[PDB]
């Protein structure tokens, strides 16, 4: 419900002045998603290595949500949220400068290596802390999935990519926009119901399936087919559930409840006994290294 001009006016009011091509150098592309292309670069003045997300505003899936992105990343700082540094607007290109997490994304790990249950529990704990913080501040992320989870080389876990997020209010306490990535969407999203923060808990459940099986269900299917499969299959089935502990299977079942009221909240799932199996995050470091080497080769 915002025009292109209203969106650009709002973005201009919140970014810093200047052209960032004069402030950063030695760019190298490290990732790309539905909104932006992300580079490493060096701050010309200081030498710091940063990450820079470059977004072309007219090629955006929903233009006005980029406002929430900058606002949420800088107004809701937290140890499990990628650290915002700055933002710039050059006509129709928006840049967001943030800390660089050299371990890459959780996608790199789950597609190249096999996490054990203690490593999965550790990652789930960190993601649940982030979600409890966001949800308590009335932010729904709406795009939880492995490629939006960043890793430090020491195993630090940080949520990024707030470009689909919703800030919910008393007058609009639920959302109804079809937004997210189809394979990770909760059934109440795909069936076009009003929905709330627990859609992120479902998506976390699907990301935990990624940590087991390397990918979410139905990844090869056309998006509209996947949406119908989510609507009719309900709680997805694992290929080999007998390989997982009973306590881990219970955690998954509580993330992936069809009934929104039965589904765990972030605060509730932080008390789940599965998280007591967690290993130190430093245990991720050999998986991170092995994944980077495999991708390089
Ligand atoms: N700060 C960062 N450090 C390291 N890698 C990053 C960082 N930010 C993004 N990436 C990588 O770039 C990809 C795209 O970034 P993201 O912000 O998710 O863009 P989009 O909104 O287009 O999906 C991420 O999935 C991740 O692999
Ligand atoms: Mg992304
Ligand atoms: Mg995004």
């Amino acid at each position: 419900s915002m025009t292109d001009e209203e969106i650009l006016e709002k973005l201009r009011s919140i970014v810093s002045v200047g052209d960032p091509k004069k402030k950063y150098t030695r760019f190298e592309k490290i990732g790309q998603g539905a909104s932006g292309t992300v580079y490493t670069a060096l701050d010309i003045a200081t030498g710091q290595e940063v990450a820079i997300k470059q977004m072309n505003l007219q090629q955006q899936p929903k233009k006005e949500l980029i406002i929430n992105e900058i606002l949420v990343m800088r107004e809701n700082k937290n140890p499990n949220i990628v650290n915002y540094l700055d933002s710039y607007l050059v006509g129709d290109e928006l840049w967001v400068v943030m800390e660089y997490l050299a371990g890459g994304s959780l996608t790199d790990v789950v597609t190249e290596t096999c996490m054990d249950e203690g490593q999965i529990a550790a990652v789930c704990r960190e993601c649940l802390q982030a979600l409890d913080f966001l949800h308590s501040n009335q932010v729904i992320h709406r795009d939880i999935k492995s490629d939006n989870i960043l890793l430090g080389m020491d195993g630090s876990v940080k949520l990024t990519d707030f470009g689909f997020c919703a800030q919910i209010t008393p007058e609009q306490s639920k959302r109804s926009t079809m937004v997210g990535t189809p394979y990770w969407m909760a059934p109440e999203v795909v069936t076009r119901k009003a929905y709330g923060p627990k859609v992120d808990i479902w998506s976390l459940g699907i990301m935990a399936i990624e940590m087991v099986e390397g990918e979410p269900p139905y990844l090869n299917e056309n998006p509209l087919r996947a949406l119908y499969l989510i609507a009719t299959n309900g709680t997805p089935e694992l290929q080999n559930p007998e390989r997982l502990s009973a306590v881990f299977r219970d955690f998954l079942n509580r993330c992936l409840e069809m009934d929104v009221d039965r589904r765990g909240s972030a605060k509730e799932l932080l008390q789940h006994p599965f998280l007591k199996l967690d290993k130190p995050l430093s245990s991720l470091t050999p998986l991170i290294i092995a994944a980077k080497e495999a991708i390089k080769n």
